[PDB]
DNA sequence: TTAAATAGGGAAGATAAGCAAAGGGTTGACGAAAGCCCTTTGTCCC
């Protein structure tokens, strides 16, 4: 009948990281 | 070197699988109540 087995598990395939966050101007944003 | 006046409510804490086998565990010493025989000492008889 096929079944699942006891254990079965996947891993992570899009890994994010922290975001940071800056204050910048909208016409210098250059220097954060 | 101040008097008072209070300090949040609600929800919720995951599941599955398994815990090993083999080998050995020491020795010696801690008796009373008689039987017989011999020796010595002492008493008594012949």
């Amino acid at each position: 009948k096929l079944k699942a087995p006891a254990v079965l598990a996947y891993s992570r395939k899009i890994n994010p990281t922290n975001a940071l966050m800056f204050a910048v101007n909208w016409s210098d944003r250059d220097n954060t």
